[PDB]
């Protein structure tokens, strides 16, 4: 009746190595980068919204909003200095996605994260839909210029506490983040339209599937497509209040599996089942060593 022979990680692994599973879409959120030292600035425990008094804001969310930013970019860039990572070292989860790419299984990774770790882990622009944008590149805001600047340039400006201005036209330069008040990139909708005709497996890692329209991606899968959640908490189920949600646990469940724990440990377990654990270990050890050894 169903593509998975059982609703377990082992069933998913068996399906993945069957001839029926050729194209995997990953949907990822902040949970895949916390072990890298990047806080989930949507979890209250990080306390982002609490410390934001030194920036003297009209309301807390204005520092994440596009119009305020264009009028007053200094608070955003001071906060960006405060929150700048000490290192950019992707996680076992990120490299698991790189292994998917290497094995010819990765159709697309849709990410909510702006932290660039997918790119550092070796996913290419074509592999990625950065649904909420990214720090990886920045652009002059003037429509007639749009000069692109890499993260190293932006970092130099942020740490020297100089507001980044375009070298060609002296306009403000903004990281390619989707600020509040901007629309998600057109790439998100056009890729969605094409990719979900083609997907054999949805791997949902490190996201509670609460932010829209990203969360709605799980309902774009074909009805037969298995969907594996690797996350500290079960998520994406139909909300009993607000009227294609995940069904892990009912008598009617047939394709959705929940593996509850840290994303790294779930990806290690899945890799072990697939026979990839040594490959993943070697890839992570050498990439981490190269990052640690940046001189
Ligand atoms: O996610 C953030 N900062 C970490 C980071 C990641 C990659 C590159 C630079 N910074 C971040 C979130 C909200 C507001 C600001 Cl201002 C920064
Ligand atoms: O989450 C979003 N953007 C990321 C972000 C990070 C730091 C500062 C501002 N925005 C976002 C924006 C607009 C609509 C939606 Cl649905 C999400
Ligand atoms: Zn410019």
């Amino acid at each position: 009746e169903r593509l998975l022979d059982e609703l377990t990680l082992e069933g998913v692994a068996r399906y993945m190595q069957s001839e029926r599973c050729r194209r995997v879409i990953c949907l990822v959120g902040a949970g895949i980068s916390t072990s890298a030292g990047i806080p989930d600035f949507r979890s209250p425990s990080t306390g982002l919204y609490d410390n934001l008094e030194k920036y003297h804001l009209p309301y807390p969310e204005a520092i994440f909003e596009i119009s305020y930013f264009k009028k007053h970019p200094e608070p955003f860039f001071a906060l960006a200095k405060e929150l700048y990572p000490g290192q950019f070292k992707p996680t076992i989860c990120h490299y698991f996605m790189r292994l998917l790419k290497d094995k010819g299984l990765l159709l697309r990774c849709y990410t909510q994260n702006i932290d660039t770790l997918e790119r550092i882990a070796g996913l290419e622009q074509e592999d990625l839909v950065e649904a909420h944008g990214t720090f990886y590149t920045s652009h002059c805001v003037s429509a007639s210029c749009r000069h692109e600047y890499p993260l190293s340039w932006m970092k130099e400006k942020i740490f020297s506490e100089v507001t980044p201005k375009c070298e060609d036209c002296q306009s403000l330069v903004k990281p390619d983040i989707v600020f509040f008040g901007e629309s998600l990139p057109a790439r998100f909708f056009s890729c969605m339209q094409s990719d979900f005709l083609k997907v054999d497996l949805l791997l949902v890692m490190g996201t509670s599937l609460q932010v829209q329209p990203f969360a709605s991606l799980i309902s774009k899968a074909p009805l037969s497509t298995p969907r594996l959640l690797i996350n500290k908490e079960k998520a994406g189920q139909s909300d009993p209040f607000l009227g294609g949600g995940m069904d892990f646990d009912s008598k009617k469940a047939y394709r959705d599996v929940a593996w509850l724990g840290e994303c790294d440990q779930g990806c290690l377990a899945l890799a072990e089942l697939l026979g990839w654990k040594k490959e993943l270990e070697d890839l992570v050890r050498r990439e981490h060593a190269s990052i640690d050894a940046q001189s």
